[PDB]
């Protein structure tokens, strides 16, 4: 399926989480994504925007 090696999700949702200029404020990304259908939409809110 979708392996952590540049897969749609990781190349779409993860990459953007990386190449955007941010990452994981700890070690939740690996989780957030998953719990967010591999989405940055909410991934960001936690990386540096959890107050909007």
């Amino acid at each position: 399926g979708s392996p952590p090696e540049a897969d749609p999700r990781l190349i779409e949702s993860l990459s953007q989480m990386l190449s955007m200029g941010f990452s994981d404020e700890g070690g939740w990304l690996t989780r957030l994504l998953q719990t967010k259908n591999y989405d940055i939409g909410a991934a960001l809110d936690t990386i540096q925007y959890s107050k909007h």
